[PDB]
């Protein structure tokens, strides 16, 4: 017995608040949160507590401290059966990383629609209000490895398993509504340029290199999505406050047999919000880890993340009636000409068990679709379909990857296919092929129908030859770069300005730097010339006369482009940095946390060190962390309660805290004597919008905090940090 | 609906006798034969019957007859998930078979021991009658690939694997007590001299080729082993009727932790029976699957496969009693000298339900032992440990290959050992190391014990310096060679000296016969002469005068050696052809059938097509098979009864059928005009031992054939047989 | 020295007849022969006289007859490298087989075209009869794995790889000008049907069972390509005297883009010869490598292979 | 064996010894040797056995391991003076 004996080595199986217990397998933790998909994987679940360690062999082992020698001292046998066993397997752990969104973090949950959609797909998870579906969903980055940092500047993936009673249908998405290339031929060419380059392999998880720039400077088409990721986009704050979509024009089909087209949306219901750069950028050294520990302690918490999946839905008759080809994905379909219709909700409620096994192994396919879906003729999607289950064959080891035990379907499936490695099934069927008397023709075919039925493509018409040749139709590649451009606040438009001035400064090659700053010069001037200000790059005449693209179908901006030019704050899951001294006014932290839990803001208490303070009145805090161990930059705001300001005042660290908190636009609220680091951080006695200030924490001081994290960031303080060392 | 109307395309679930019913997997063959093994792989079992043709991913197909294209003439569109799913499964079917013994056939059984055996093993399958062990046995080839012949001239393989109530143990043996070489480091050498030669990958299943016999000349350890594969024991009749034997000393270790050394024995309860070689090598080609079709249909038929196990046991401190090295896996003890104890029978009462699921993707392995007995320092085993693991991780695609349904422990299995290609196991212990506290260390060691402890290594005392050096006493080659052939009956001697004068003539290279011969001059006078005879060799004045080895501690004999010195027949699960006439005398058949009955012996009705005949009293007789269709290769004896001979009396076939059984030292019976046919084999009218006649089939003539069928072989015809062009 | 005094171990480096001198490798048979692509090989060649016998890693080997074990009978110790990288190699020589034509026989060749067909086709190697183009060919069954018997009754494939200067071509034809199905997509069904059934793996190298048939009387489309098997086709003499065919219409193309339709044709200049059933299948039993080895053995006589 | 794909990793070109480097050791997966020795096992006489073993010694020599005494039984024990 090596447990503490006060059995504080376990974690309660109850929700808890980030940072308060360690934590724990998603069926320990949570063992009563149940769903069908959770439930049919009990099979393989293996546990632990109570069971003699034993080879894999089911032998026992007796000593698994020392290797079989010859003599204590002496050689190490080749008899030693379990010496290599256990090494054999460790030796062997890897599986190949995904060659694409290898870094990604997973949680189980469930969907379930607002009202049956029958009247416009057959689709059976759809057909009903109280029909419940499991999902599996696993949100990445997509350049760096997987074991590269989470707060990158890049697109993120957000690919959603839906384990429905006709099937797994895979929604394969990302939180960009496109992408940067038109032609799934290119996808190599592409990702071979953002990607680490081929001599030195650098950079990680950066497309900040020459090799990107070069083939986004001969490239157009991919200015939409580059202006995407140069935007706050491209740092979100958490996977649960990022939009998701599926990218493509797909199709929805009836019963009846007529077809809409779709594109697919997920709202984040936390709402939309990012970091700043260096905040991001520092956070990569940081907590590398920063977005699947918070995604991990969210669901902990209760804190679980929804979305509300929606669709833009385009009649048949209407593909052709706006100024972008439906199918080119490098266009994204404005909210403002097709409306987003909610369609239902989905819940991640449990973590994983194993990451390996369940996260690791997952196998996501946009070609994994349902009676009642379709695909279109979108280029980049035809060829996503031959990639998805070609590139399982060496990452999970061979063609029964659905055997792995997160891949299976809860469906039943029953085929004639059989052997490859790692066969899992064991068929009795006596035939293997059909059609086949001996088995009487089992198991069958079924005819397409209203539901239930057999999957049958729409009968789409396919006319012309047989060429090798992009539509002129997808031939024009600044409108929705600048849509996108004139769309955003000006803070964020400043947002881009500085990722794209930062990214092409670490282009060696200065001729790419300005070849880019051309492309600029295509989409929107003074977007063109803020650029090349911070390259010391200045503008030909020809480039200062070059007419902008056209308006988007008459439109000159859409808000729902924008992260926050409307609304959308929710403080739930937030996080704040309280900055303790050793003697803390105790009624300015009871008021402080109080309101902080009736709004679900979590707390950590910090200090110049571990273990406790005592408050003016005796009650003694638990400290979470130091202020160097769990910086600002890992918290939504900071609050300094009153007390003992002398025992903190000159700790570098804790006037450091404030400094970077206050340059990344973080609320800050300081009570009593506290209001003394007002001088660190420059703040004129009289006080200024985004630091809260009083004699003490009560009255309207937290709702007026609360008020600030409501609209997640100072915007208005952008001016003034410009001048800050911080 | 394909299936016909009757019914006739399902096998009926009741024991039937070979060629009575279509065969069947085993799980509808045999639904209520259980044990724990097979109901523990009823989570990974799949039916069939009635359930819709889906994708691997659950999704119902309409139309599993076409592509989908453009027109019904045009072209394949790369959207076709459905077709890319189901070829891309056929295109990766295929896994590297076994580097050796490859080609096999399997089946599931149980063990139970006679008494208990704690006083020398506290091995727990053993410590008590009542214990009932499930098993899965492979039987092999060694040369040949998993599409290679059945019955070649080889040695063959008898894997078991025991799935204990404290670990899989698996006993991986041979039909022969010795092997080929003394040191595993040779063990590629001579397998790539025994395998197809590089260059042309020929011959397939063969040994008799210029690189086997080269490297036997030149290195004499191998000729024990050499002498059983040129005997009749390198071409059993069945699998049921052969010995097994573990090939090396092992030890047995009892509660009080005494080592006794053990050799292992199997015994066939169907008796010991071989072919002959020309038999044998016709049957590769009229039936390449003669073995596995002949196993798999006496477990339908209810005559299920029967060993006993068998055990020498020698005390530790007889460990140099004998004129040989115990450890030398080149030597067999004599049962003479240590008599083999009877500890329990294995039955083999189940076929698998998918050859590929739970044959192809078995793994068995020597090093997979139990507490209760351990190694020792056989030089051929010590490798062997390293090998059985390693060979895995290509051939079952990595460290998890015990998750495969069929390898796993039905004992439980936990410890900390993670991921690999396609992990199967959740685990949702917190700690994946041990010494832990967070789980308070489980799962935990457990000491050796008498029953249900951990494994600990006998204590054995090692001295010596580090060296690659073989010892002096394995430096006698050829007095087991000389024990084995003294102990053969003059006729398998015949066959001895004929395997050795057929294979040393299909070797190219003169040189390499006559080096040979040298070697067998050492073991004994008259084997060489013979073949040297057959090879047109004369042995020099030197050879003449080798003296002869030594007796085996005063053995000059010992008849357990021979396959048929001491009468073991049994004729229940053989066969016997019935050449049918187009009117049949009724009270033959009657009779006949009768008698065979009430032995257990089957019957195949023959004739010159397919169909039915009738007999004289109107009885309708089903056909089973042509002459030309299932030749006297396939049968262990041939009775002709009276009718219309004159109908077969000229057929070709029919009088070949009779010739070829008689060539091959078969009984043959012969009823009323059917004695018209003792003309064809040349039979003197006062009649032969060996041929059955009489008026007709009375009480008498079926006894009489029956004593012949028990004593497997005529060898008194031997003589006879030269004459006959057959 | 292990070689007889008399030098009888080595194979003359000449054309000998079947039987005359033990086979060889070709390199060591016919060391005079050449073309592009065998000499291209030259840089992965390993040859063996002379030489010591060492790890992968380079390493001299003293001692390739024992493992190091502590005392002349004592345990194998886990550092002895030698012995297992040696049986680690060993223990992962086989690679997965073809799921289909598994079995199968290979020569290196030329070909050459006896005039430009440049008026018809653009392909560099058809332009010129001066072209020589290397190829390798593959002969093989269809449903036996690779340790199955030759002259089985079956379809044969009949493979060419043309090593052009425009690119690798695969001519991958079989001996008869059609096959069993129409789409693609039943390829999977049929070829289970075929190949040995699921519960028990049997019968290897024969269509004789009843899920073939099955499949056959369900699926009329096959009985094309089934009167060929069940013809003497089905049971060729020799890979030198069967007919090889490209199995599909694919198209030419010329230099002024005009499409033509092909279906293509090799023919035997050895003639067309196939055995009898009860002779080809008494000769799976004895001779399973028949005619693997009568083509290594026309080649080393000098009785090329030839084909229009 | 799984992270470079088989038993043939030295044959990457990074892998490869400049030293020579011959043996009867014969496929794997992307075996790109083409080995031309008739022999594929020793002893040999079809090849007069080379590649062949060589004795060790004081320069070019086969590789013997040093003869180092080895006394104590079976054991799964951690040395005492590890403690
Ligand atoms: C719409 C969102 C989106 C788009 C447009 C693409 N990816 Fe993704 N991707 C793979 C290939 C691939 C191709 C061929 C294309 C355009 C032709 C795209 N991508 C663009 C892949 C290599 O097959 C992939 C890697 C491993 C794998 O299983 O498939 C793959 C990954 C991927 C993910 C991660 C899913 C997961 O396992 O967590 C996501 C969210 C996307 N892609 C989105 C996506
Ligand atoms: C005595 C019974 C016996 C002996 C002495 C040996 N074989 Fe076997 N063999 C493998 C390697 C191996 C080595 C290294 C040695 C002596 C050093 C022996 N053999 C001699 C193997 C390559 O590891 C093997 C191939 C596939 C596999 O999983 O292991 C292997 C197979 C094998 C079988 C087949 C068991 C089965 O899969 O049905 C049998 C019965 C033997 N060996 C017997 C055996
Ligand atoms: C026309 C001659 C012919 C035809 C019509 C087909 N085969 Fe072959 N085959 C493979 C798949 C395949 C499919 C999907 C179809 C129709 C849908 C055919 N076959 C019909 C394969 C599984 O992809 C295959 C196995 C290994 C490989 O590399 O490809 C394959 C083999 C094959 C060969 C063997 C070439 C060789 O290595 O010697 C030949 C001559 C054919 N096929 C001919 C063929
Ligand atoms: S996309
Ligand atoms: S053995
Ligand atoms: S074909």
């Amino acid at each position: 017995s090596l447990a503490p004996e006060d059995g504080s080595h376990r974690p309660a199986a109850e929700p808890t608040p980030p940072g308060a217990q360690p934590t724990a397998p998603g069926s320990l933790k949570a063992p009563d949160t149940r769903n069908e998909k959770l439930n049919s994987l009990e099979d393989v679940r293996k546990g632990s507590e109570n069971y003699a360690l034993t080879t894999n062999q089911g032998v026992r082992i007796a000593d698994d401290q020392n290797s079989l020698r010859a003599g204590s001292r002496g050689p190490t046998l080749l008899e030693d059966f379990i010496l290599r066993e256990k090494i054999t397997h460790f030796d062997h752990e890897r599986i190949p990383e995904r060659i694409v969104h290898a870094r990604g973090s997973a949680a189980h949950g469930y969907f379930q629609p607002y009202k049956s959609l029958s009247d416009i797909t057959k689709a059976d998870f759809l057909s009903d209000p109280n029909k419940i579906t499991p999902v599996f969903v696993r949100f990445s980055t997509v350049q760096g490895g997987a074991g590269s940092a989470d707060t990158v500047r890049d697109i993120r993936g957000f690919a959603t398993k839906f384990y429905t009673e006709e099937g797994i249908f895979d929604l394969v998405g990302n939180n960009t509504p496109i992408f940067f290339i038109q032609d799934a031929h290119k996808f190599p060419d592409f990702v071979h340029a953002v990607k680490p380059e081929p001599h030195w392999a650098i950079p990680q998880g950066q497309s900040a290199h020459d090799t990107f720039w070069d083939y986004v400077s001969l490239q157009p088409e991919t200015l939409h999505n580059v202006m995407w990721a140069m935007s706050d986009r491209g740092i979100p704050r958490s996977y649960r406050t990022m939009e998701g979509f599926g990218c493509h024009t797909f199709r929805l089909i009836n019963a009846e047999g007529k077809a809409t087209f779709v594109r697919f949306h997920w709202k984040p219901l936390a709402g939309k919000a990012s970091l700043v750069w260096d905040e991001a950028q520092k956070l990569t050294g940081r907590d590398p880890d920063f977005h699947r520990r918070e995604l991990w302690e969210a669901i902990e918490a209760g804190d679980f993340p929804e979305y509300e999946l929606g669709f833009q839905l385009i009649p048949e008759e209407d593909e052709f009636k706006f100024d972008f080809d439906l199918l080119d994905p490098t266009k994204l379909i404005p909210e403002e000409l097709v409306p987003v219709q909610r369609v239902g909700k989905m819940v991640l409620n449990r973590n994983p068990d194993n990451f390996f096994a369940e996260n690791e192994q997952a196998a996501f396919h946009p070609g994994h679709i349902v009676p009642g879906l379709d695909f279109t003729n979108d280029p980049l999607l035809q060829g996503r379909l031959f990639s998805y289950t070609d590139t399982q064959i060496s990452r999970l080891g061979g063609p029964n990857f659905h055997e792995i035990p997160i891949n299976r379907p809860t469906a039943p499936y029953h085929n004639f296919q059989r052997d490859g490695m790692h066969r899992m099934g064991i068929d009795t069927n006596p035939a293997n092929y059909e059609p086949n008397s001996i088995n009487d023709n089992w198991p069958r075919e079924t005819p397409p129908g209203p539901k239930r039925g057999g999957f049958e493509s729409y009968q789409e018409r396919v006319e012309g030859n047989k060429v090798r040749e992009r539509s002129p139709s997808f031939g024009e590649y600044y409108s929705h770069p600048r849509l996108f451009w004139l769309s955003q606040t000006p803070f964020e438009q400043r947002h881009i300005v500085d990722g794209f001035s930062f990214e092409l400064s670490k282009v060696v090659r200065p001729y790419i730097r300005e070849r880019v700053v051309d492309q600029l010069a295509h989409i929107d001037l003074t977007l063109a010339q803020a650029v090349a200000k911070n390259l010391g790059i200045e503008l030909t005449d020809d480039q200062l006369n070059i007419t902008p693209p056209p308006d988007v179908n008459g439109l000159k901006k859409d808000p729902s482009l924008s992260l926050y030019a409307i609304p959308d704050g929710d403080v739930k899951g937030r996080v704040v940095a309280i900055l303790l001294n050793d003697e803390v006014r105790s009624a300015d932290l009871l008021a402080i946390l109080k309101a902080l839990k009736a709004k679900g803001v979590h707390a950590k208490l910090l200090y110049s060190r571990m273990g406790e303070v005592t408050a003016d009145d005796g009650t003694v805090l638990p400290i979470a962390a130091t202020f160097a161990g769990a910086p600002s930059l890992t918290v939504d705001a900071v609050i300094v309660p009153a007390g003992n300001i002398a025992d903190i005042a000159d700790n570098g660290d804790a006037n450091y805290y404030l400094m970077e908190a206050y340059k990344h636009l973080k609320p800050i609220a300081l009570a009593g004597d506290a209001r003394k680091f007002k001088a660190t951080i420059k703040i004129a006695d009289q006080g200024e919008e985004g630091i809260v200030e009083a004699d003490s924490a009560d009255g309207s001081f937290m709702d007026e905090l609360l008020t600030l994290m409501a609209a997640h960031r100072v915007w208005s303080r952008i001016p003034k940090i410009d001048k800050i060392p911080a």
